[PDB]
């Protein structure tokens, strides 16, 4: 264990996923994000996450149709912009200032998507 590992099948985050989302006029991408911090106490030590995570995704949106993005996910990059350590606003501007199309690089935790009605 030259490095060590801690996590007996707990919140196992698989590999990243790239998805191209085309922004809409009247309506936005239809994606949201929670929290959003860029600076936190150093001494702090834990296993939690601070990165940007999908807050909520609409249905009548370009992101809700791709069925490749859902609330809870962890956005690591968008349109080729590192939003991991990016605050709530730092990430927002990225999605709004993402050179269309708007690519999304997140990682869906050990879970399963949903089917259409």
């Amino acid at each position: 264990g030259s490095s060590g590992s801690s996590g007996p099948n707990f919140s196992h985050w698989g590999p990243p996923r790239i998805v191209e989302i085309f922004r809409e006029p009247n309506v936005s991408l239809g994606i949201s994000i929670v929290g959003g911090q860029t600076v936190i106490k150093r001494l702090k030590n834990g296993e939690e996450l601070k990165g940007i995570f999908i807050k909520q995704v609409l249905e009548d949106s370009p992101a809700g149709k791709t069925n490749a993005l859902k609330t809870g996910d962890k956005i690591l990059e968008v349109s080729g912009v590192d939003l991991q350590n990016a605050s709530h606003s730092e990430a927002v501007e990225a999605i709004k200032n993402a050179g269309n199309p708007v690519v999304f690089i997140v990682q869906s935790l050990s879970s399963t998507p949903r089917v259409i009605p």
